[PDB]
């Protein structure tokens, strides 16, 4: 049937159910109805000396149009988990409302492999990202008022890197000026919009250990620069606490489930080039303390996500990922070997080895770690078994554990034999986990060591601008952070039709942002859109309720 | 001894709202809990009660506001306590209020004293998310607008004509004039346009005068975007924007249930602007309340000649309510403001001042009079009132023919207002009402202006503009003449001069622009300056709130 279809027919179990099958207080738990729920930081808080269960990763080879499902294996997995009986629970992240009335609409998931209730998850939900955009955009408002009244810290307004937000997709508030209409109504200037997801406040929310730590961020954020150039911060304005209040909820992670009634987390929903591409911390430590096993996942592929998910959450959080599955496709490992997308179900074995490459960097690149990789192939109708099998031996010949998923197909029966080995990893193959970097080198050395060792570049390139950017950050006492790199996904390098694995090639940095709140340093190589805009007949025109509550145009 | 609000708003035991509701006659699948303190109800309810009898229906106004306070949802909250512990089946309904001045002015207790509807934190916070949802159906309309200008506008809208802004909740001055759509034309097409507070979107004024969902469709369906190059309006739906509005309000509809301090069971649900609009809670709300007490107290923004005016004349006007009584709330302090006193000196009695303003008061009582309901005086106790100015008060009212009781909800809670709930009990009982709104729909336009303002306001008569002139043809032109009227007017007056206190005689009224609510199903004349999008203060609130980790809050009451 339809991803849709089968989300209800699914029988939902009460939340509190499981909120109590993990032990969790009925004192702690706060539903939204009677299959969501907000849990309490204290849970965690007086769980805080029980050890942490078994952290796996869930990551992908990079990104193509023909789809990967690296969600779809991070519920299936859990699904195949719970099925063996084992305490586990999924933590995932929180998708934006704004592709629901553009383009999709889209499972947290899909086929057997959902975390429901669906419908909520892609509407309001709990309110998450209402609360970061109301808290992103109190700070603009406190800043454009602080010129208003005479800029007692003297900003200059030309200067300001602090936008506002909107989590639906408007190309019209890409570029506006705002503070027209006379001396009563403000400071004219130039600004703009991104999309709620990309806020700094929603990094923050996925990188704080608890409310106060998400309040001490809010205070470091750069907000903009004097005429003198010394920088402002939301703590200078006396941001802090109202944008902490606002955000008091918000910070509490929510419970749902998957189809076969696992426990799931979702919360968080960051961007994963401008932004590291994970649910927050809260939830996978909360998770870890509930469960003997947490599975979870990162945006991207892994020389982007997983390195992130590596190199920033785990390094904040103390987290010693445990596994790390990689998913991938026939299909897609065919693209990389130049066959284009309307070619996908011819058979062609030549292009599967070539393409494997992609892949086998991967493997290397987890390998960096000191993580046990385990390769998921996820299944696909039109897969020969030719094909599959040599796969399968290439992986072995990389020595790397495999397993088939047809989890889309046949829910956590599907996962199992993908579940075993992944056991059989964890209790045979204890992870020797490290950072890939010193927080002490410099900001260049830092950008090297990942450009080389993880894309495989030669080197890298500085702009001028870039240059300046990086003295100036430096020089301020930024320069001891990790790095979030803002490039494209569809390739090992920053130019995207160069699919894996290129060599020879070189990564260039054309500008470089801040963000002291989330806490780290993000280099540009491409042009980022941090705001989408509708295509021309959006899914809006289309999207219908009638009487009996009835949806349509939704998915 | 009275603690601060906060302090009080924590000291109550609330009672789980799931008992409340069952107390209620609501089913187990109707409710739908956010915690266990407040709770939607299914729009079945109503559906399957849609036969019962209706309670009595009871609206507390008030008189001319001023900076020197009134106390409206205190009295609203404090006779609904009183009727409960008189053994009534009572409900009270009442608006949310925006977010944004909690980070502005000041957070607003919903009531004050032993006067509350709880829990107070989350209804000043987000609540159950309405005023978000409203917040992104508005915001996803004005997208589908730019989007149509680049995809070809093919509508053929003139983009300089657009009357649909934007909203958000926060009191940010910098968005109310703006130039949106630059950078190329990969970005949109350059327009100006602005930013008015979420709670003024024709949006929630929509939400609070829909019968139900597929109305509150309809109704979006309806509403006027912008003009083509020729005049022909442009509909949300001509854009077939109507369906994911509607989707994204589909908990939005739902009334909250919530509570008092006394565990009196209540409603909040919806919340407009009462000058562009109308100032009320939802029908929804008050219709399904309605089913379930044999009692139910509601209120309206601003004083009686607006939001009385706008609850009598378009909120019962579309539900078919028939009020069976209206109390209106005075102080002595503000009735002497309004015989000339100013707020320096407020405190010193002052018989002959009181005896002057009293012309304010007797002014709404002779209006509600105007739509056969008869009137209850309820006059908040402040203690530096003495009890000669208050016996003086008393005896303007009977003179005036009005039943009248002293209040001291705010101090005593449900007893300090028993005596005015028996007071509205001896009305019920003795005095049926004889409820018509004030004027046809079927008049013009300037004719139902003309009636408001001179029946109501006391004014000789009514000037235009040529903007308002060339508006109001335009719009009875068009075919949205026969439509209810909503004056944008200051409230501190009777006339649209802010510093014309009490009863302002010899003067006129001007009508500077004319905008309409095709949607929401009304005219609004704009007669001053109107504030769609208030700013912040030189130190705000936002720079004094903070939270600890014990979960305590501080600067935020
Ligand atoms: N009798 C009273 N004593 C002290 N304070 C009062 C009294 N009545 C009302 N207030 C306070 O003064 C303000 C006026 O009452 P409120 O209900 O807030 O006004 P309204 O709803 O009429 O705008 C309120 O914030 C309320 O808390």
């Amino acid at each position: 049937p339809s991803d849709i279809e089968i989300a209800q027919a699914a029988k939902m179990k009460p939340v509190m159910e499981l909120a109590r099958g993990l032990g969790i207080q009925e004192d702690e738990v706060e539903l939204y109805g009677k299959y969501k729920a907000k849990i309490s930081l204290d849970v965690y808080r007086r769980l805080k000396d029980k050890p942490d269960g078994k952290l796996i990763l869930v990551t992908a080879i990079t990104p193509t149009p023909a789809g990967e499902g690296k969600t779809t294996t991070s519920v299936g997995l859990t699904d195949a988990l719970a099925r063996l009986g084992k305490r586990v629970m999924v933590c995932l992240r929180e998708p934006s409302l704004g592709p629901s009335f553009g383009i999709k609409g889209g499972a947290a998931g899909g086929g057997y492999a959902q975390v429901v209730p669906m419908e909520d998850i892609n509407l309001h939900f709990t309110g998450d990202i209402h609360a970061v955009t109301y808290a992103h955009n109190l700070l603009a408002a406190m800043v454009d008022n602080h010129l208003q009244q005479g800029n007692v810290l003297n900003i200059d307004p030309r200067t300001i890197t602090w936008r506002r937000v909107i989590d639906l997709n408007d190309r019209a508030l890409r570029n506006i000026v705002i503070g027209l209409g006379g001396k009563a109504n403000g400071v004219p200037r130039e600004t703009g919009f991104d999309i709620s997801v990309a806020s700094e406040v929603m990094a923050c929310l996925c990188l704080a250990s608890d409310l106060m730590d998400l309040k001490e961020r809010f205070s470091r954020i750069v907000v903009g620069y004097t005429y003198d150039g010394k920088p402002v911060t939301a703590g200078d304005l006396e941001a802090q606490g109202s944008m902490a209040l606002l955000m008091k909820d918000a910070i509490k992670p929510n419970l749902v489930q998957t189809l076969e009634n696992t426990p799931a987390f979702i919360h968080g929903g960051p961007f994963a080039n401008i932004a590291h591409g994970c649910n927050s911390i809260i939830a996978t430590k909360t998770a870890l303390k509930l469960a003997d096993y947490v599975v979870t996942e990162a945006g991207f592929g892994a020389d982007l996500g997983a390195e992130k998910f590596y190199d920033v959450k785990c390094r904040y959080a103390g987290f010693k990922p445990d596994a790390t599955v990689i998913v991938a496709t026939v299909r897609a490992l065919k693209m990389h070997g130049g066959v284009p997308k309307s070619d996908l179900a011819t058979e062609n074995l030549e292009a599967l080895r070539e393409g494997f490459a992609n892949l086998e960097k991967h493997i290397e690149n987890i390998g960096k770690f000191g993580v046990p990789a385990v390769v998921a192939i996820n299944a696909f109708p039109t897969d020969t078994e030719a094909e599959l099998n040599l796969l399968y031996e290439l992986c072995a010949k990389a020595g790397a554990e495999v397993a088939l998923s047809e989890v889309w197909a046949k829910g956590g029966e599907g996962g199992l034999e993908l579940a075993r080995k992944v056991l059989q990893t964890l209790e045979s193959r204890p992870s020797n986990f490290h950072v890939l970097y010193n927080l002490d080198l410099s900001i260049k050395d830092k950008i090297a060591k990942i450009a080389t060792e993880i894309y495989g570049a030669d080197g890298v390139n500085y702009t001028a601008e870039a240059d300046k950017a990086i003295q100036r950050y430096e020089s301020l006492g930024y320069g001891n952070l990790p790095v979030v790199m803002a490039k494209t996904q569809y390739s090992f390098s920053d130019d995207m039709t160069k699919l894996g694995r290129p060599r020879n090639f070189t990564i260039t940095v054309r500008e470089v942002r801040l963000s002291a709140g989330a806490g780290f340093i993000v280099p540009i190589t491409g042009a980022i859109m941090t705001m989408p805009g509708l295509p021309k007949r959006p899914a809006a025109c289309n999207i219908d309720i009638d009487a009996d509550g009835v949806i349509t145009g939704l998915f």
